[PDB]
């Protein structure tokens, strides 16, 4: 793809993080802690899942960023409305304000309702995410496989400002402790 010149510097917003997440000093990495990280609760924190938002809000233009997912067994990535539900149980869908893909149990799926099977021959170590606000597009790219297309959400109805969205996943298996990392430009 040729989206690299729309690169944006994303940082993670601590205040939105599930209380078990550990965000690095530079706000560019996040991992699941083995316990509560000793922060106060607030109405913004994701309560049920190991999720966090980027600080940046997008309401126009074209944006591109990359995320490192090396050795993880489970994660969700994409964008979401600024006003998505934070508390309780919910599914990742455009109806609920999410445009995402994930890895779960050795399969990759797009967060449509119902979910869509993805066809990935080369397991990605880094994912590229492209948003075209005006066109209503969110696309995902396999950086490990020379930028090949993973999935395009088109005819998106964003209906609000967008934020970068991350889920590091649970670590019940002991094989999913590795971080998500925002890759340098
Ligand atoms: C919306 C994120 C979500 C729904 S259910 C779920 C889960 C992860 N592991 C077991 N269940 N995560
Ligand atoms: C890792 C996927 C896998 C292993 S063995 C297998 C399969 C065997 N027979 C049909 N399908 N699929």
């Amino acid at each position: 793809h040729h989206h690299h010149h729309h690169m944006v510097h994303i940082t993670l917003d601590r205040n939105t993080a599930n209380s078990w997440l550990i965000i690095s000093k530079d706000r560019r990495q996040v991992r699941m802690g083995d316990t509560h990280q000793n922060v106060s609760d607030n109405k913004e924190r994701f309560s049920n899942y190991p999720m966090v938002l980027g600080a940046q809000r997008f309401s126009s233009g074209k944006m591109y960023w990359e995320v490192d997912v090396t050795q993880k067994e489970a994660w969700d990535l994409g964008v979401c409305r600024d006003s998505v539900q934070r508390k309780g149980q919910f599914s990742l869908s455009p109806e609920n304000g999410f445009w995402t893909i994930w890895l779960w149990q050795d399969s990759y799926e797009a967060g449509t309702s119902p979910q869509t099977t993805l066809h990935i021959q080369v397991p990605p170590c880094q994912i590229g995410i492209f948003v075209d606000y005006e066109a209503g597009v969110v696309s995902f790219y396999n950086i490990t496989d020379h930028g090949s297309l993973i999935y395009t959400f088109s005819e998106c109805v964003f209906a609000g400002p967008l934020r970068p969205f991350f889920n590091v996943g649970f670590n019940y298996s002991g094989g999913n402790a590795a971080p998500l990392k925002l890759c340098p430009l």
